[PDB]
């Protein structure tokens, strides 16, 4: 579930206000993924003053401050080995025509 | 609501043509965000000849403007203190060797 956050998921909907209508079990079956703990009043336990900025630093970080940092650093290559890609592709050119 | 809007929301079910039917409440309870102001005619009263491009404004700036100009201000930081964080690398390499 992280993992799909970085091509943008969010949190869909247990991030608050989304109460325990669907999506979980409270036992273990079936395959839903199970609820959040609750209390006496059946209220979500988890504070969302916390949870909410958590997920909201880590999109941040996941899908914009890592990301684009990736391609800074595609950047610097293709400035950097470009000379050297052409003498190295050159190399190999001759073992393709040495295949026949 | 607009900070996932630069991970791709805009505006979802607000700016026109989504009536009063969920989402709202028009009282204060439940937590659900509350209603459009309204007329004696019950019609949303907000003009949206505005707040349509002002979304749109918005969400060329934060998610295109500004985001792909992070890229360049990032691609410039490889650019020009690459040459400078190996000498900086190999400092601090020195202390985790003495840690031993
Ligand atoms: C610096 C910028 C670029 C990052 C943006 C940060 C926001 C995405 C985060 C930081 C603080 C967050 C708020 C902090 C805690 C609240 C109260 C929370 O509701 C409660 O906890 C009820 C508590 C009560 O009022 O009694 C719901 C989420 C909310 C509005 C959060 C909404 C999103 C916020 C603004
Ligand atoms: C320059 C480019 C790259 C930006 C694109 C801008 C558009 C996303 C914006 C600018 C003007 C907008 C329109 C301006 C006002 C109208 C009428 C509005 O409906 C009414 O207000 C009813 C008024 C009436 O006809 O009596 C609904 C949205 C709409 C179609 C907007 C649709 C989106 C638009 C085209």
């Amino acid at each position: 579930e992280p993992y799909l956050a970085m091509f943008g998921q969010y949190p869909d909907d247990i991030d608050g206000t989304t109460y325990n209508f669907d999506r979980c079990t409270f036992s273990g079956n079936e395959s839903k993924p199970l609820c959040v703990e609750l209390d006496a009043n059946n209220q979500p336990r988890f504070p969302e003053w916390i949870t909410i900025p958590l997920v909201c630093i880590y999109m941040l970080s996941t899908n914009i401050l890592l990301v684009n940092l990736l391609v800074a650093m595609f950047g610097y290559t293709v400035g950097s080995v470009q000379e050297n890609n052409d003498q190295v592709w050159k190399f190999q050119r001759f073992f393709l025509v040495q295949e026949y």
